């Protein structure tokens, strides 16, 4: 469990992120694909993304970017209490799109690395902490509906 004090670090934070959700949305992505490149597979329309440039000039790179930090910000404003959120979450995860744990600690690593780079002076030793906590109970929480659903990835 989180202290109140972590959550708040956490959302602190996250009110950075969403003075720009569609950038920091990219450079997670990016970043992701950069050190990760398996995971561009898990998208058929993201295999003709061949250079840096064209994954920054792609509006459906940017739209997807958003549409994780907007589910990711709503599970994080829940401070654990994230069940409804993340159940359907679980679901399109584990059935259709079959996205691993591992890959879920991939983009985990990604949205710290964003984090330092973009707001060093808001994420620092604490700051991270609270956050590497706040995604660990995220992929936790996720991992234990896979199984409830039959998937073991
Ligand atoms: C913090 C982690 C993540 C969150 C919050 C997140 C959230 C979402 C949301 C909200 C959708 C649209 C609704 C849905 O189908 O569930 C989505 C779709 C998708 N996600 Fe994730 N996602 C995460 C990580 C990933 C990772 C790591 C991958 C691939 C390596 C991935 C692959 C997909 C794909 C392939 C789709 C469907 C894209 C489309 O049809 O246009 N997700 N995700
Ligand atoms: O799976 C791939 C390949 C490239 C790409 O943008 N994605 C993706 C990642 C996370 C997400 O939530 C939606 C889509």
């Amino acid at each position: 469990v989180l202290s109140e004090g972590e959550w708040q670090l956490v959302l602190h934070v996250w009110a950075k992120v969403e003075a720009d959700v569609a950038g920091h949305g990219q450079d997670i992505l990016i970043r992701l694909f950069k050190s990760h490149p398996e995971t561009l597979e898990k998208f058929d329309r993201c295999k003709h993304l061949k250079t840096e440039a064209e994954m920054k000039a792609s509006e459906d790179l940017k739209k997807h970017g958003v549409t994780v930090l907007t589910a990711l910000g709503a599970i994080l404003k829940k401070k654990g209490h994230h069940e409804a959120e993340l159940k359907p979450l679980a679901q399109s995860h584990a059935t259709k799109h079959k996205i691993p744990i591992k890959y879920l600690e991939f983009i985990s690593e990604a949205i710290i690395h964003v984090l330092h780079s973009r707001h060093p002076g808001d994420f620092g030793a604490d700051a991270q902490g609270a956050m590497n906590k706040a995604l660990e109970l995220f992929r936790k929480d996720i991992a234990a509906k896979y199984k409830e659903l039959g998937y073991q990835g």
